[PDB]
């Protein structure tokens, strides 16, 4: 084994160690520090890097400054930090944004090791060095710390997930049972089979993206009249109930943001967080009664309504995503090759161009009716004046 | 079957249609256009989309307009965009940015069905329908058309690729090989094992992150000297082969930039567009020579270097990732698991540390010479006046 070690203690380097069962293959089969020691001034490292200063510090000042930049934040002393843990902070000192900060400085094992080496010298510890120490003597930190912070989070991460549930669930059912979609969809096939001369157009169906095309032919006539101008005009007095699509597909357009990825990482969070709270229930249940902890208490409460509610989460979600899957096949795309804000945002262009074109062709309608207005003034006008010349020419 | 054609000719709908095979779970299934015909006023539907306007036009009018813009930019007529195809562009008319615009506006299967059905009347065709109706006629257009294009980015694409290959080959031999980070590392771990008392330190290596956590411990005399600031000073004396290591590591900022998914990326485009461009020289050559018909001319002497010059690619990227590999197993790191960005990262930052270290360093030596003249000259300028005392009391 073979190396030296200090008069007095020394500064830790904060380093990672490689288990012995990776090397063999490495530049440490060529190293060897134990002659180093011989070589080195080791009265002069442990004169420059002494843990003491006289406070004693041992943990890197990174780290160390890291913890007394969130301590002079957090406001709180050691016993108060404990007794916000233990009580499931019951007076609110501890926020969301500083449990969050508070779970990434806990305390390693490896910190813990060398703060041991040193537990009859806390009160000549440095503020990080004792905090760090302190929070390591709290049964279960890390897990009571991580179930205080998703017990806070978790009312606003179902209320983030759950409308992006609904607007799948609903956005699904509606493009599977819009009969103004139907019927559109029947016009515009013929619309194709005609149009399309001889093959090209013997169609039975086409792809759903195909909507976003309408717009694309252009009258011979007027040219910002395209076919889907034309269409939503045709439709008024032939197929009336086709424009009662933006009502019918009306959660398509917040559906087509659902963002699948960040849906499914968003239960993945509520899921594992829940079972790790479930989990640390368990743990402290069976554990005896200590004054002043009411961990079992107060996280009995909340798996009775987290459970519940989570469950239904869960529901509405495999339902949701059942519906998708029919209302996929419905229009003829592959079921796992296509996502909410694909399928729905070919949708939610469509219905952005049909409102469009409803509008533009409402403000053409409102020239054919103060241009009309000249032809029955001028028509009226014309012949006032013709029955006083008829009348200047009898008289 | 049973739908109505026009008297005239109409413009185009651009919709894609499903495969009948893809129906019976669909809307279709419910969906019938043939009453549609008899409700709708087809005459209307005729005259106002009709193909005439007199300039025949069926393309629809967004990808119509958007070949106009090109091929005002292009400013080529069709006979001379066929020459610079058929010549592979012996006369330059064709740059690189033209013909990966070119190779968007390509004639589609039911783009050619259709101007086919006029196939008599291009002297009425609008321009972009004439101009896909002509790049429709010319053998196998969209494969010279990429033939050339590849062609013409090839140089600038091997020059992209290399670099990034020399960088990870280069990198993973230095690291491996630098005498400098090895009599580093053996310091270091001496460092550690005496720092960091009892357990906590009896390593036989360290993970190499751990370098970029030296200087986060801090001297307890001085806050600013780092222990890698006292690493840099102590090595001068004791070790000074270890301050060639920014020397030894000198292509490890450049290694640390490479991003493997975009350097594959990068061969998967040229391997793939390579094997398609000698697929279309099989083709053209299996062709009896036409004339103005350069391109088995052409694409011959490309192959000739161009198969050359990739194939030595692949070699030196198949050697740099076995390289990468033996470096990323001799400082103990899972391979498979972590890539060159990373890996390099890790070095680079600590190089980018030791050079920082090394001018603060640097600075303090020259306060440190700045004021030993102060103790030099104050020093023999107290003794002057001591002289001319001890004489004036002697006098």
């Amino acid at each position: 084994k073979s190396i030296p070690q200090p008069t007095n203690a020394l500064k830790s380097f904060n380093w990672s160690k490689l288990p012995e069962n990776k090397l063999e293959g490495t530049v440490w089969t060529e190293i060897d520090d134990t002659k180093v020691f011989k070589i080195l001034d080791l009265e002069d490292l442990e004169r420059t890097f002494s843990a003491y200063q006289k406070e004693l510090s041992v943990i890197d000042g990174r780290r160390a400054q890291n913890c007394n930049i969130l301590l002079s934040r957090l406001k709180l002393s050691n016993d108060e930090i404990k007794r916000a843990i233990l009580t499931m902070d019951e007076q609110e000192d501890l926020p969301k944004d500083m449990l969050e900060q508070l779970l990434k400085f806990v305390p390693e094992k490896s910190d813990i090791d060398l703060l041991e080496e040193h537990k009859h010298e806390l009160d000549r510890m440095a503020k990080a060095d004792r905090f760090l120490f302190e929070m390591s003597r709290i049964n279960h930190y890390q897990q009571r710390l991580q179930s205080l912070y998703f017990k806070k989070k978790f009312a606003e991460r179902v209320a983030e997930v759950k409308p992006k549930v609904e607007a799948i669930r609903s956005g699904s059912e509606e493009v599977f049972r819009s009969g103004a979609l139907k019927q559109l969809l029947e016009v515009v096939l013929a619309f194709g089979n005609y149009m399309n001369k001889g093959q090209r157009g013997n169609a039975y169906g086409f792809k759903i993206s195909s909507l976003n095309k309408i717009a694309d032919t252009k009258s011979s006539i007027d040219k910002n009249i395209t076919l889907l101008h034309y269409l939503i005009t045709i439709v008024e007095n032939k197929y009336p109930s086709v424009l009662n699509l933006n009502e019918e597909l009306r959660d398509i357009p917040q559906a087509a943001k659902v963002n699948m990825t960040e849906l499914d990482k968003e239960i993945s969070t509520l899921r594992s967080g829940l079972k790790a709270v479930e989990t640390e229930l368990e743990y402290q249940k069976s554990q005896p009664p200590q004054p002043g902890d009411k961990f079992v208490s107060v996280v009995s409460q909340f798996i009775t309504v987290a459970s519940f509610s989570f469950s239904d989460v869960e529901d509405l979600l495999a339902e949701a995503k059942d519906l998708f899957t029919k209302a996929v096949k419905h229009f003829g795309e592959e079921a796992g090759k296509i996502q909410p804000d694909e399928f729905f945002g070919i949708f939610d262009q469509f219905l952005q161009a049909v409102s469009e074109a409803k509008q533009e062709n409402e403000n053409m309608r409102k020239k054919k009716e103060e241009e009309e207005r000249r032809a029955r003034m001028e028509a009226q006008l014309k012949e006032q004046r013709e029955r006083e010349r008829k009348m200047r020419k009898a008289k």
